[PDB]
């Protein structure tokens, strides 16, 4: 089973990241968890998991093997999800505050597939450059837009259509 | 009471044009409509209206009011909710395949408000410097993003959430 990374940040939408995660484990992946202490408040205002294979690293904690090119490179890729307009910019520009924007300074650099996913409205510049930055150096920018197609009926199937995107731009099989 | 434009294009997501419609209504503004076709099949796959004050232009009809500069400029705001990626990249280009990509153009050399709701997923390059320029140039760019601020239970919670995005937009009053 191969490796993924995933970073949840402190933005409205962080179920979408916790659907991923349930995801992932259900389709055996390892998971590499960081989850920034703006995303704990945020799942409450908006921790006892029975997962299996997921390690789960300190947002503060720059020892992690995450941090490591050496280590990265093995991985089929990293999401961060949801990704606030702060982690996207500081990643943007590389600025590094946490583990969760050093990892990505080293999918960069490193090249492994880079997965945002955004959720912020109305759009001002910055948050159109910082994507068009990312895009350009290879990484992949979804914003939480879940589309009708498949005429929905709850949140949940709108959660699952993001879910689904995600999934999709790792290429990875799956029945949501 | 002021004269509001509101163009729907086919893209997924109709609904929200349908609703912002509604309240448009509902808060006594006089609308002028276009409708595309592609706008039509979708929200079917996804007409009698006991709406008031709703003129209606064909969406090839380029004698239309809507189409000049010396009467766009009394109206509050031009609304293109949903904008599919191919409307949004007429209007950044200004290309006119319809009336619809007219009246951004006159919105934007009129200075007139030009409201964007742009639901697509992922972003490539294109899509990004197309809202850029939109951006720039004075027009708001709206993610169809909703989020999970005031906890919805219903795929109804949040539509009145973006569409309430897209009226704070304009500064219109409302209780969404």
């Amino acid at each position: 089973m191969q490796k993924i990374a995933l970073c949840i940040t402190g933005a409205s939408g962080v179920i979408y990241g916790i659907k991923l995660l349930q995801v992932l484990e259900e389709l055996d992946f390892s998971v590499d968890l960081v989850i920034s202490r703006n995303a704990k408040v945020v799942l409450k205002e908006e921790v006892l998991k029975g997962l299996k294979n997921v390690r789960i690293h300190e947002e503060n904690d720059f020892t992690s093997p995450l941090a490591s090119g050496s280590r990265l490179v093995h991985y089929r890729g990293v999401y961060v999800v949801p990704c606030s307009t702060n982690t996207l910019s500081c990643i943007a520009n590389g600025i590094n505050k946490n583990l969760i924007h050093r990892v990505g300074e080293v999918a960069l650099k490193e090249r492994v597939p880079l997965v945002l996913l955004v959720r912020e409205a109305p759009y001002n510049e910055i948050h159109l450059e910082n994507m068009l930055k990312i895009t350009r150096m290879g990484g992949v920018v979804v914003p939480a837009s879940p589309a009708f197609y498949h005429k929905p009926q709850s949140i949940d199937d709108m959660i699952n259509f993001v879910v689904g995107k995600l999934l999709d731009v790792l290429r990875i099989e799956h029945n949501l």
